């Protein structure tokens, strides 16, 4: 046991925790501390993720809050059946709160990056979407809101793939063998590209925030690239307007950030570097359909309804789980 003045724990591959956890790898780091891989010698050689949070205090406090959140998700989920990440253990170790999870596979972003940003096929989209909706419905019902939904926070149970590619000129694609996912959270709300306009405009958010993000995420699974490829609010709102249509007067009246607008409209210099990028790449949403086909149109219908500007007219996760799009699930996918 040795601590540095930043507080954090100095651990080495081969160190043991709770006489059952043998560190074998490294999986992450962040504000709060490390995230290592162990084999659980108690539960018999099997593999876990272990977020370590040492001293600091706010860290320890927030770790407790996380554990509680995850405790409550288990209690409220009997059969594991709501597709959130599952805490298998937690403990206290010379001040360092630790939280063990079953080790899942690559997240939906990584997998996409490993596939050279070749989009997932429409059935995978459909299945992943169904589970994201189910999962966040369950969370919303228990007065919980993710707020930082994004592809990196969706993990595949198993990210093994069957590489398969013929005929297509440069066919070289990986289909993941099993599209089951789990929702995690690594820990202005949201990440830029998944952030909804009410957060951008500082109008307060609630559950409808998660739906907007889901909307954004589905698009990315479907095209391989992000729907809003930008890093600044004004551009982002302009992009919203050209992809989706105008912004309700009512949301412009309530913005205290009265800098992006002028006389009811977004200030926007159509002929700049930013101007040209938007002009030569942002087209109306429907135009990004890859095929002229019912299930693709169903998907864009759910997507448009998920990306309503007004959080109050935006579809709920309950209403989406009943959207025709989800007719095409295999019966097995249905659970
Ligand atoms: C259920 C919900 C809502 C989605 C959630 C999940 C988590 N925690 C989490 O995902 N933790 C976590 C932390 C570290 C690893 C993994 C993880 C679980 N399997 C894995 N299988 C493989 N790799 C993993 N990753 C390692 C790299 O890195 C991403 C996950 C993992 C998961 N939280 C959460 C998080 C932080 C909080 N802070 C304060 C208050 C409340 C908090 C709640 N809420």
């Amino acid at each position: 046991v040795e601590d540095d003045k930043e507080g954090h724990l100095v651990c080495r591959i081969g160190d043991w925790l709770q006489e059952r956890y043998e560190i074998v790898g490294n999986l992450g780091e962040g504000t709060f501390g490390k995230v290592v891989e162990c084999l659980d010698h108690a539960r018999g050689k099997s593999q876990v993720a272990l977020k370590i949070i040492r001293n600091v205090g706010k860290y320890r406090e927030a770790a407790r809050l996380e554990i509680n959140v995850l405790k409550k998700i288990k209690e409220k989920d009997k059969e594991n059946k709501f597709l959130c990440v599952l805490m298998s253990d937690w403990f206290n170790f010379h001040g360092h709160m630790c939280i063990a999870f079953e080790l899942l596979g690559k997240n939906t972003f990584e997998f996409l990056k490993e596939n050279n940003f070749q989009p997932y096929p429409l059935p995978h989209v459909r299945h992943m979407a169904y589970q994201l909706c189910h999962a966040l419905r369950f969370l919303h019902e228990n007065q919980l809101t993710h707020t930082d939904l994004k592809p990196e926070n969706i993990l595949f149970v198993n990210s093994e793939f069957e590489t398969l590619y013929n005929e297509h000129k440069s066919c070289e694609e990986k289909s993941v063998k099993n599209t089951s996912i789990r929702v995690a959270d690594f820990g202005i709300v949201a990440t830029r590209h998944y952030r909804p306009p009410e957060v951008i405009l500082e109008l307060g958010w609630a559950q409808p925030c998660d739906v907007w993000s889901i909307g954004c995420i589905l698009f990315e699974y479907y095209r391989g690239f992000t729907l809003f490829q930008t890093h600044e609010n004004r551009e982002h709102l302009v992009m919203m307007e050209k992809i989706l249509g105008p912004i309700p007067s009512h949301m412009i009246h309530r913005t205290r950030k009265q800098k992006y607008f002028y006389k009811g409209g977004l200030v926007w210099d159509e002929n700049s570097s930013d101007g040209r990028y938007v002009k030569e790449n942002c087209k109306p949403l429907k135009s990004y359909m890859l095929q002229d086909s019912l299930e693709h149109v169903q998907l864009f219908d759910l997507m448009r309804r998920m990306l309503e500007f007004d959080p109050a007219q935006r579809i709920t996760l309950a209403e989406a789980l009943l959207h025709p799009f989800f007719a095409g699930l295999t019966p097995e996918e249905r659970s």
